[PDB]
């Protein structure tokens, strides 16, 4: 499409190897980014620096676009190439120039914010009244039931770790061994190295 | 509650409606085609759980868009309820009509955009709340959010708000009785006080 086209022209696109910390949060933000190619995850830590992922985000993806709108801003997040990636990059100051010439571009940025605030607010909703053990139901639950839930003889198999149960719920992998345990022990799953089975 | 030209400007093309406390402005799931900005008072945007339980997702207030994430794709639906706190006094347009002020004068989804970003920012930093603190401390951080809101009055002690356990416990994720134990605890503790259907935080 012709909008991303002329956008893009107007970028510097630079690779970065895979565990390239792109993005600190706190830092001085001065610079929009775009996922030309690769992977990244949107972390937040605790204070002993505990983590959990607010988001992957994919080609196709602006980065750093919240502290656009108002100066002085910081990094909300940390962003971390998962992949080695091609960033298309562009200060601030031209980006505000580009939106005056064709506000299109904006319209575009503006889209993904407005996705990634209902997906946010939905995890919001979605935890806030329950404990870890149920947020930890509820995730391999709604994994369950996900396309890419493979049939099991004993139901709904499911690709994913204990690590990265703990990420989604923001919890310790030793908590997840001990729930996912008493889960096996409730008669709700089946747990088999880095697969589980959710019963139906 | 600051205004300026470009608002004055984009309130020039709008309406103002006047919506009573309790009256919905918006309806979860509906079509949207109409973006809201609030001249006067303050809304609740409420979601439910999978359980049916209903939260706070946040308070808007003077200044504030609402209705504002249908506008970017066709065919979105309302992502939440939004229901007047206060008598409202709410501008409204069409998308349609929208869309062509800010060919006219960008600096209006600037405006717009800049919310979105700071509401990304402070939803993004309640979802790690759930995680990262403790109920105590979910309940603590509320309570420090509220003594910041416009209608968050002075005191000789701190910040009096005015809020009902029920309605902490909607923005929280926990239940009245929880909210109950907690702000006794938190007063025993000597960082509150609790006055009937008032709290002083102390600062
Ligand atoms: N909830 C979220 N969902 C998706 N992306 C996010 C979220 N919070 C922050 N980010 C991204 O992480 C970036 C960190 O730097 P910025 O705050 O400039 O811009 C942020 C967004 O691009
Ligand atoms: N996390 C949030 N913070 C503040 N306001 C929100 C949030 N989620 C939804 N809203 C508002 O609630 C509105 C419901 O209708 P829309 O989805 O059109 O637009 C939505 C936003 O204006
Ligand atoms: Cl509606
Ligand atoms: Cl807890
Ligand atoms: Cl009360």
């Amino acid at each position: 499409d012709p909008t991303l086209e002329w956008f893009l022209s107007h970028c510097h696109i630079h690779k970065y190897p895979s565990k390239s910390t792109l993005i600190h949060q706190g830092e001085k933000a001065e610079t929009l980014y775009y996922i030309v190619k690769g992977s990244v995850a949107v972390l937040i830590k605790d204070e002993e620096g505990k983590e959990m992922i607010l988001s992957y985000l994919n080609q196709g993806d602006f980065i750093g676009e919240l502290g656009l709108f108002e100066e002085g801003q910081e990094r909300s997040a940390w962003v971390r190439a998962k992949t080695a990636c091609e960033v298309a990059e562009i200060s601030y100051k031209k980006f505000r120039q580009l939106i005056q010439v064709n506000p299109d571009i904006l319209m575009r940025l503006s889209s993904q914010m407005a996705n990634r605030l209902q997906i946010t607010s939905e995890k919001v909703g979605n935890l806030a009244f329950l404990d870890v053990t149920g947020r930890i139901a509820q995730t391999l639950l709604n994994l369950a039931k996900q396309p890419d839930a493979m049939t099991h003889p004993d139901g709904m198999q499911i690709k994913i770790t204990r690590q990265e149960i703990g990420q989604i719920v923001g919890c310790s992998r030793e908590t997840v061994g001990r729930i996912l345990k008493m889960l096996e022990d409730q008669n709700l799953i089946s747990a088999h190295g880095k697969t589980i089975v959710v019963y139906g």
